[PDB]
């Protein structure tokens, strides 16, 4: 494997609106890094997706969160 950014500024454009919002609310969850670096890099599939939807919008439906990772990452 090799580190990367599942998060790009395109569906992130969209997501900004829509997910991101769900990282800017994440960031009273944890203190500092996890929110910055799960937010809107690397935190597409691994954090964003695994703190905010998985536990906040959709648990299991990552499924179109899985496509928006076609462009986000």
């Amino acid at each position: 494997q090799i580190f990367d950014s599942s998060c790009k500024g395109v569906y992130d454009r969209a997501i900004f609106n829509e997910l991101e919002h769900v990282c800017n609310d994440c960031y009273n969850l944890y203190r500092t890094s996890h929110v910055a670096s799960g937010c809107r890099v690397n935190c597409f599939e691994n954090h964003v997706f695994d703190d905010c939807v998985y536990e906040l919008l959709l648990h299991n439906p990552e499924e179109v969160l899985l496509m928006r990772d076609a462009i986000r990452g």
